[PDB]
């Protein structure tokens, strides 16, 4: 295969290796109980949270419904903070100071600690915003609980922003996607040729936009499947949520099932011609010039294109 | 309420009445054990056991690691057997002759006396394949075996693979056609009959799913099941038991332990869901729906169900 090297960013499950619409793919104690926390290695282009009935942005800091996701305010104020202040800040660490904005500002927020625990692996998500150059950690880590109603979307407002986990790796643009592909199509490499991916399911997509939207919603999540009927202790560490009005979550019914591990419906071939989303769960291992497609996944950015 | 007989096979608890994703609702002694075993009484479409971390096809017979769950060769062969050859089988019985492919299969495999027990009440399950019209009678009954512990690791899932299979217990009903869901609904959505209406199912969980087929196997998942929660350290021959394994290597598996109705569902799940094709969200539900809604969005399903098949 000539493609393998040019085709490693897309192997979701090996370079990414959490969900994506819902990433909870690592478990961390925080004094004494093990809570669920983004773990994906790749930046999510465009990924943000809608909060429903409401008019509350998600990077609002958290009320302390009135209020967000973000982190409150902080002394010294850790966030949100400016892609200088940030150099500025870790001007005495030569591993830190000059890493990429994104990788930055996941590290930035991996150094808070979380409730005093100085001995916890536990780190904190956070958003980058690339036009404000600001970086926004976040204080919930839950990212769908559907008290606060909320689900993960891309949306047209989040466009600049990136969902960064602990685990964004420094070389993210080496080996993750971002850019979808123009005048390509996702194929499988077969006896010295790109064909078809077998198997892809159809839907009407006005523009590249609306076909990454889809591609977003249908990939790989990390959010349990079976719950009980109401909100319980328990549930809310399953979603992500560690803190209630003023505690930890605990919870006596706490001991893999929910990881996907990047596994999902997480590719998508959009037909600019036709207007249709082409959506497949195989990691396609080959291009196919085909001047009609893009080439997008759900952790790329929904518009940009090479 | 208009809908009454229509909707008498959407009721699983009356019409299927054991597990459907694991199905161990019943007991039967064989050599003076009692071991759990299919009881079901509707084919469940489209219904395999997936091997973890193997090369090794479930339908393969059981090894005598590179086997499956199927009857190893026996003499006469008695599985795999075809329709064509069942039928011939039965040639001089009048009542089992010309039943349906799905029954007769159910039939073929409860035929077979278990471990030479002369009067066991014990009867093997079977998969029969549509598309090369074979019934396949397992040799192992247990349909999930996946603790923490050590993962042969396996568990039961609607595949792409298995489309045309149907998991068939020893009580597969004749008439399960009139009687069991086997299509789903198009442009029809469950509801419940309240007032001479068709109401919203009250409380239902929502899941992204990108078609039908994945809604059916998200369904599936969630729905009844004979499993022991008992999910414990290491799988002890009383565990064994507790999933439907009756035999280990030359010997019956037995248990001192074995009590002398707490893990049957009876059929009681997340039976039923309402695909919307325009959201791509599937709409699971645990009470059984008593009328249809006229909506051209939906495709109402079951665990039961064929993941592709359309009404
Ligand atoms: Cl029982």
């Amino acid at each position: 295969n000539p493609w393998t090297e040019y085709m490693a960013k897309y192997d979701i499950e090996e370079v990414h290796g959490s969900g994506i619409r819902v990433d909870l793919g690592e478990d961390a104690e925080v004094a004494g109980t093990q809570y669920r926390l983004p773990s994906g290695k790749c930046p999510v282009f465009g990924k943000g949270i809608i909060i429903e009935n409401s008019n509350t942005t998600f990077l609002t800091p958290v009320a302390t419904k009135d209020g967000g996701f973000a982190f409150p305010p902080t002394e010294p104020l850790m966030s949100p903070m400016t892609l200088d202040e940030m150099r500025h800040f870790y001007k005495d660490n030569k591993y830190v100071k000059n890493l990429d904005e994104l990788t930055l500002c996941s590290r930035h927020a991996g150094n808070m600690i979380p409730d005093n625990d100085k001995n916890s692996n536990y780190k904190y998500p956070a958003v980058y915003d690339d036009k404000d150059k600001k970086c926004h950690i976040l204080y919930i880590a839950a990212q769908e609980n559907n008290m606060f109603c909320f689900r993960p979307a891309k949306d047209i407002s989040f466009q600049n922003y990136t969902y960064l986990s602990k685990n964004v790796v420094d070389n993210w643009e080496k080996v993750c996607p971002r850019k979808n592909l123009q005048n390509a199509k996702f194929g499988l490499w077969v006896d010295g040729n790109c064909e078809d991916i077998p198997h892809v399911n159809e839907f009407p997509a006005i523009d590249l936009f609306e076909c990454n939207k889809l591609v977003f919603e249908l990939s790989a999540s990390d959010q349990p499947k079976q719950y009980e009927q109401h909100l319980t202790d328990y549930e809310k560490i399953k979603e992500g949520f560690k803190n209630k009005n003023a505690s930890m979550i605990k919870s006596a019914f706490l001991p893999d099932r929910y990881k996907s591990h990047g596994k999902g419906y997480n590719w998508g071939n959009y037909n600019t011609e036709t207007q249709k989303c082409e959506i497949f769960n195989v990691k396609p291992t080959c291009l196919i010039n085909n001047s009609s497609y893009i080439a997008t996944t759900a952790l790329s950015h929904p518009i940009e294109v090479e």
